[PDB]
C-alpha cells in the first residue's frame, strides 16, 4: 500500500514515514502543509493519506475536508495525533475521517489501524 504523510513537524513526520516503512509499506510522499498535501494526493493517488490533526495555516480537519471533496476513489484518511490532542476527534469522524490515532509511534497500531481501514 502507498501512503502520503501530512505533517509540519519535520522529525515526527521522519519518523512516522520509518515506521511505515519498518512495517513495509511505501511511503509516496511527505507534505508539510495542505498546499503540498492536495499536490501530492494528485500527483500520487496514494490509498491511504495519514494526516495530523494540527497543523499550521489550514488544520487537519481542513485538509481532510478538502481531500474528500476532491473525492478520489480510494482515499481514505486517518488522523493522528503526536501530543495526545483528542479536542477535535468528533470533528474529525463527522467530517469523514476513516481513523483517529494517539498512539502513532507504536508500529503494531500503526499497521493494524491502516490495514484495518485499507480492508474496509
Amino acid at each position: 500500500a502507498k501512503i502520503l504523510i501530512v505533517e509540519d513537524e519535520p522529525v515526527v513526520r521522519e519518523a512516522i514515514k520509518r515506521i511505515l516503512e519498518r512495517e513495509g509499506y511505501e511511503v509516496v510522499g511527505e507534505a508539510e502543509n495542505g498546499e503540498e498535501a492536495l499536490k501530492k494526493l494528485k500527483e500520487e493517488k496514494p490509498d491511504l493519506i495519514l494526516t495530523d490533526i494540527n497543523m499550521p495555516g489550514m488544520d487537519g480537519i481542513e485538509v481532510l475536508k478538502k481531500i474528500r471533496e476532491e473525492g478520489l476513489k480510494n482515499t481514505p484518511v486517518i488522523m493522528l495525533t503526536a501530543y495526545g490532542e483528542k479536542e477535535d476527534i468528533v470533528e474529525a469522524f463527522k467530517a469523514g475521517a476513516d481513523g483517529f490515532i494517539t498512539k502513532p509511534f507504536d508500529p503494531e497500531v500503526l499497521k493494524e489501524k491502516i490495514k484495518k481501514v485499507l480492508g474496509s
